[PDB]
């Protein structure tokens, strides 16, 4: 099995935290169920490869954001089951990775349907230290004036990021699906 | 659940047809399993649109092929149960559909492993009346001299095709999957 998705109540906070984000940036769209991913082997990787970063960062705190990834419906069972594998359709780009983003209104753009429904995750990434990406980049460049440190992330822009590129599937948890329509 | 995978044995008649097409142009790697797929679902709609097509046809055999497609084993279920849908990934091309290669070979590209194994399909496809193919093309072009009649696939070479772009999953059914090694 491996995983639950747990439909949750529309009026508790943990369904207000996701409608909240989501809601910023489509507000014209019509939000029909989240749904709580619970894969406790996706968990433990993610939760290892956070403790990783921990230590390599003096033992303080990761940079960890909520970033939306629209998908279609189909794969969505793959996802919560096996998680986000960019490896599966390659980029043809800021680096050869899993791609989020910041606002839902972005990733609306890759919710494919044919149908009324779209389907979108909610991720959990642990983007870390981020510098910007480029279409040739396999993994995150090497950090200046360090001779054994490189970056955790990729993005669109440093002072202001959008967009991050993940090339390590551990530093990402698919952690909300969010359907909606567009009428 | 759907489907199984039967694994054949190696001393088979139907394992000698699977390998001998995939060995006529993969001659120096090394083949460690061959599994028939059984996907009844699959199977029922695949049928339906056969006789759909024979009907169009005058009630004369379609042309079906064997066609290859390489993949990620963490896909390999997934397209077992749901079959193969180009709108997981999109193509950025002689059609916005999936593709499918004559030659082992050529498939072997699109068989990502970062390991020794690799995984391709021999699926069986329902390629009809074809014509050349276009990066624009949503579906297949209408046949010139008709004005109520399409091809049902596009192709590379109409007198020496070697790639299928194929629009509608029910003229696919994903047959066999191949592991093998290049070592
Ligand atoms: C510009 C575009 C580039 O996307 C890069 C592709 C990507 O990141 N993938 C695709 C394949 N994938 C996956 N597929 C099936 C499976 C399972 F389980 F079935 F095997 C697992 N993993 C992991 C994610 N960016 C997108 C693309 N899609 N959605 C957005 O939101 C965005 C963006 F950029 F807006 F965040
Ligand atoms: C040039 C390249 C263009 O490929 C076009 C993409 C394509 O056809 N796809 C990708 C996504 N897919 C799928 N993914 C996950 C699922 C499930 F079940 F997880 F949801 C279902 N379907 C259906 C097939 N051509 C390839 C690409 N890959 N392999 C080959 O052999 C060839 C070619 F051309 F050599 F035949
Ligand atoms: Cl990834
Ligand atoms: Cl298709």
């Amino acid at each position: 099995p491996g995983f639950q998705k747990i439909t949750l109540s529309s009026s508790s906070e943990e369904y207000q935290k996701v409608w909240n984000l989501f809601n910023r940036t489509l507000p014209f769209y019509f939000v029909q169920k989240i749904e709580r991913v619970q894969n406790l082997a996706l968990w433990e990787v993610y939760q290892w490869q956070k403790g990783q970063m921990q230590k390599q960062n003096g033992g303080k705190a990761v940079d960890e954001r909520q970033l939306f990834h629209g998908t279609s419906a189909i794969v969505v069972d793959g996802i919560c089951q096996h998680n986000f594998d960019w490896r599966v359709c390659g980029v043809h780009s800021y680096g050869k990775g899993s791609y989020f983003a910041r606002d839902a209104a972005y990733s609306h753009h890759f919710s494919k349907s044919d149908t009324q429904t779209h389907t979108m995750f909610l991720a959990r990434v642990l983007v870390g230290e981020f510098v910007r990406g480029n279409a040739s980049f396999v993994r995150p460049p090497a950090k200046e004036g360090w001779s054994n440190a490189f970056y955790d992330s990729c993005v669109n822009s440093v002072s202001d990021p959008s967009i991050f590129v993940i090339f390590e599937k551990h530093q990402v948890y698919p952690e909300y699906v969010i359907q909606y329509t567009t009428s």
